[PDB]
């Protein structure tokens, strides 16, 4: 079915806000990204608004040719915004303070009801919720229980791994969780932390539906231009899988 690439243009709006001008404009950056291999555009709407802003969302929604993935914290402000914005996808992540795990995924197991409500509100809005969790059976059982169609497996630990032993351990943990998660009817995304040397093994995990990558692509864009960085990432995934 082929895995999709979702580019995360958060850190493009970081450059923009460092002098608070207009450029580089995340609206322009998504256009480039979409024409270079991306199958969707992810943006995180923090309440800090330090980087991506409501204008970015309001306009990105009107100009994407793909599909938006709205990263948000499950908060009444954001749940509200999610609903008028009607993004196709909507990924729930912890925020600053008590809603997170030591590894750093949304604590679903420990907020079971908060999430059940959130997932229902949003499904009722037409948006497919993804739950951003670590690869723990506990959190995955919780994810499935709460009714979210999707999970996004936090590959932070995999990228940060120092020795090859540790890298291989964390790889297998992800693959086993991706199988188990699918066994409970969940679809599986991954990607936070993925670099151009990480990406291939994760893309070969066949349960994987879509890899959402940001910081590594934007980092390379500054060197090579954003078009070549999206295309390099996408072509690496097609290689890893056919």
């Amino acid at each position: 079915a082929e895995l999709l690439l979702g580019v995360n243009i958060d850190h493009i709006a970081t450059l923009r806000n460092a002098r608070g001008t207009a450029y580089p404009d995340p609206v322009q950056a998504a256009f480039i990204a979409e024409q270079a291999g991306a199958d969707g555009i992810t943006v995180h709407l923090r309440e800090d608004r330090r980087h991506i802003t409501d204008r970015d969302v309001r306009i990105l929604r009107q100009t994407l040719d793909t599909r938006m993935n709205l990263e948000m914290a499950v908060t009444e402000e954001m749940l509200a915004i999610a609903v008028e914005t009607k993004p196709h996808f909507c990924c729930l992540v912890p925020e600053k303070r008590q809603e997170v795990t030591t590894e750093g995924g949304l604590d679903v197991a420990g907020q079971r009801d908060k999430m059940r409500d959130a997932c229902k509100r949003l499904a009722d809005a037409g948006i497919q919720v993804s739950l951003f969790i670590d690869a723990d059976e506990e959190q995955i059982k919780a994810a499935a229980k709460v009714g979210a169609p999707f999970i996004e497996i936090h590959t932070g630990c995999y990228a940060d791994a120092k020795t090859d032993a540790e890298q291989a351990q964390e790889l297998a943990r992800i693959a086993k969780a991706a199988t188990f998660a699918a066994s409970l009817g969940l679809k599986v995304n991954a990607g936070h932390g993925l670099t151009y040397r990480n990406v291939k093994a994760i893309a070969a995990i066949p349960e994987m539906h879509e890899l959402n990558i940001g910081h590594a692509i934007i980092g390379r864009a500054v060197l090579t231009g954003l078009k070549v960085a999206v295309a390099e990432m996408k072509r690496l995934m097609l290689e890893a899988r056919g």
